[PDB]
């Protein structure tokens, strides 16, 4: 669960969720499960907070996305520490992406939502990655500290 494919389908699985468009074979993982209602609760808290500042922006294609996503990053992590709560941040705020870019994009490919699961799994990878082994991964530290008591 340290590895990049693990955390590319826990990013993309968030972004079937918002999109209300689920796989049919099997389903999430109860890692996933645990994930998708911790991380929609805090997006809708972000979407509130942040109202005005993202009615303002205007996310066109997966390039502004990746963009937008750093500018994020950049402040959300400036102070260097890491934390779960902050690790479930990063998944509200691709599912903010997601709901800007579907609305806005210029040429409306369907092949491009994947791409905003790549650099998501690509930045919590090389920028939390380690943190979150030590801290026990996400089946023995995320799900632990968020799944129901
Ligand atoms: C409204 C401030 C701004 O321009 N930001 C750009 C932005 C980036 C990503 C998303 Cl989902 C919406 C808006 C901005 C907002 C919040 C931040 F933490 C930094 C930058």
């Amino acid at each position: 669960d340290c590895e990049f494919g693990y955390i590319y389908r826990l990013a993309q699985d968030y972004l079937q969720c918002v999109l209300q468009i689920p796989q049919p074979g099997s389903g999430p993982s109860k890692t996933s499960r645990v994930l998708q209602n911790v991380a929609f609760s805090v997006q809708k808290e972000v979407e509130k907070n942040l109202k005005s500042c993202l009615d303002n922006v205007n996310v066109v294609s997966v390039d502004t996305a990746r963009t937008l996503f750093n500018q994020v990053m950049e402040k959300e992590f400036e102070d260097g520490i890491i934390n779960w709560g902050r690790i479930v941040t990063i998944f509200a705020f691709e599912g903010i992406l997601i709901k800007k870019l579907l609305r806005q994009q210029i040429a409306p490919d369907v092949d491009t939502y994947k791409e905003i699961s790549y650099f998501v799994a690509e930045f919590i990878m090389n920028n939390t990655g380690e943190w979150i082994r030590q801290n026990g991964g996400w089946e023995n530290g995320f799900v632990k500290k968020f799944e129901p008591k």
